Formats: structure tokens, C-alpha cells, sequence
């Protein structure tokens, strides 16, 4: 796989950051801020050469949108999809929640068009619309995907929260084949990760029974002496202590982090399609 380049992925955030600016402060469903940021990312896909759909939903009386990614190619009985929702809660910029995973995913589907890769299983991005109002959009694909396409699933891998300030390396303990393969990339990095537990789009895939995984750096919780012991940072401080709020700008990440987690997306797709 490649490396994925830290400041690209820095950029999407910038752009990201403008976005909030010029509509109230904000990415939220029912809000300009989320469809401004949905046009951008899919413009980026469409100019790489993917096949891009808008799936649009109404939640709360709002219209609220899903944007799917399809690269061209590979076996239609073993579908690999990755993904990471796109709103933000209506106080702030939801830089690090979750401008942090949307970025990474995206910058991952670029790197593909990049390397001329023809995966053997074919590979399918997602950004979901409404996830702070209870994974509303992340149920209304799983709601409406046939279950003859469900069984071509090989497998959903979620990106949620992963540049915060003061992280945590935490890798979900859910499909077998999944968590190795994250954490043998970390292995080769000489940096330890732990079980997550500290709710998101991941679990109506699960749900139904296809196999799933992730990445995650800390939210509300506290750090505890243990972990700034293992990898830096500070004990007793929350591992985002701007979660959900007007100070999730670009001041809130952690850029170790969101390096290490970008490379490990990367990592894993590569791995786990061919
Ligand atoms: N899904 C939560 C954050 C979170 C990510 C990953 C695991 C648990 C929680 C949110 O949108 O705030
Ligand atoms: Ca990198
Ligand atoms: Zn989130
Ligand atoms: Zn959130």
C-alpha cells in the first residue's frame, strides 16, 4: 500500500473548515454546511474517475444525503466498502468529529486512481449524512441495500474520530481478519493499541451480519496515567476535550494521529481486496 500524504489529508480539512465558516458555523443535517461539504468530496471522486451516487433520505421533515463511491473493476461477489459519516453536531465545525475520518477515506479513494490499482475484490467509499441524529443515514443504506447485495459484502471498515488532541490508539475488536490486519500495521510501527469501547455507523452493517471493523482516538473519556505512560499526551485531560463543541476547529487535531490512522486505512484496503 501507499503512504498516504499527511498533508493532503491536512488540506480536506482546511477546505472542510472554510465550509462551516461560510454557512452559520456548521456541517449539520438540514443545515447549507452539510450538502456544501457533500459537493466537495464528490467532485474530488468524479474527477479521479469514480462512479459517484447521491442517495437522498428525509429525516425531521430535512433532506438529508448519503454519497456512495464505486471504483470501476473488480469481482461484483466480493464487494470491500470503507466509509465515515460527514456531519457535524450544529455547534461548531466537527473538525476532528468527524472531518478527521471523511478526510482519511477520501484521500485513501484518491490514492487508488494515483496508483493505477485494479483491486480483485471491488471497492465501494461511503460519507453518511445524519449520524448525530441517531445513524440515521448509515440505516437508511443498510435499510435499503437488497440481501442479495448484502451477501456480496466482504466486509464494512469504519473511521470515526481520529485525530483527537490528546489520543488514545484504539482498534475495534469486532471481525477477526479486521482487527489483525490494523493491528499488525501498528505492530510494525512499535505502537501499542487497546480494545475500543468508549455507537457509530459501523453497527447496522454488523447488525446484519457483515463482518466489520475500525479506528478510533478517544472522545469524551478521561486518559488515564496508564495510557499517557504507553503513548504520551496528558493524564487526567479528556482525549478531545473540544467533543461536540464550537472549539472542534483545525486547532483540535492531534497530526501523529491522523498520519498514522490515514496510513493504516490505506494498509488495511489494500490488504484486505487482493
Ligand atoms: N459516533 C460518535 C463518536 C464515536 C466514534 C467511534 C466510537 C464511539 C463513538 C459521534 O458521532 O460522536
Ligand atoms: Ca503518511
Ligand atoms: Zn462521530
Ligand atoms: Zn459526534
Amino acid at each position: 500500500a501507499p503512504d498516504i500524504p499527511l498533508a493532503n489529508v491536512k488540506a480536506h480539512l482546511t477546505q472542510l473548515s472554510t465550509i462551516a465558516a461560510n454557512n452559520g458555523g456548521n456541517r449539520a443535517h438540514g443545515r447549507p454546511g452539510y450538502k456544501a461539504s457533500v459537493d466537495y468530496v464528490k467532485a474530488k471522486l468524479d474527477a479521479a474517475g469514480y462512479t459517484t451516487t447521491l442517495q437522498q433520505f428525509t429525516s425531521g421533515g430535512a433532506t438529508g444525503y448519503n454519497l456512495i463511491a464505486n471504483w470501476p473493476g473488480g469481482d461484483p461477489n466480493k464487494v470491500l466498502m470503507a466509509g465515515a459519516h460527514l456531519d457535524s453536531v450544529s455547534s461548531g465545525a466537527g473538525i476532528n468529529d468527524n472531518g478527521s475520518g471523511s478526510a482519511a477515506v477520501l484521500e485513501t479513494a484518491l490514492a487508488v486512481s494515483r496508483a493505477g490499482y485494479q483491486p480483485d475484490k471491488h471497492l465501494r467509499f461511503a460519507w453518511w449524512g445524519a449520524e448525530e441524529l441517531g445513524l440515521i443515514g448509515s440505516k437508511f443504506y443498510v435499510n435499503n441495500l437488497p440481501s442479495a447485495d448484502r451477501s456480496k459484502l466482504a466486509g464494512y471498515l469504519n473511521f470515526d474520530m481520529i485525530g483527537s488532541p490528546n489520543p488514545g490508539y484504539f482498534v475495534y475488536d469486532d471481525d477477526p481478519v479486521i482487527e489483525k490486519t490494523f493491528k499488525n500495521y501498528f505492530a510494525g510501527l512499535n505502537v501499542p493499541t487497546e480494545i475500543e469501547t468508549e455507537r457509530s455507523d459501523h453497527a447496522p452493517f454488523k447488525n446484519v451480519g457483515v463482518p466489520v471493523g475500525g479506528l478510533f482516538t478517544g472522545a469524551g473519556y478521561t486518559k488515564s496515567a496508564a495510557q499517557a505512560q504507553k503513548w504520551g499526551g496528558t493524564a487526567g485531560q479528556a482525549f478531545d476535550r473540544c467533543y461536540h463543541s464550537s472549539c472542534d476547529s483545525l486547532s483540535n487535531i492531534n497530526d501523529t494521529a491522523l498520519d498514522r490512522n490515514s496510513d493504516a486505512a490505506a494498509h488495511a484496503i489494500w490488504t484486505l481486496s487482493s
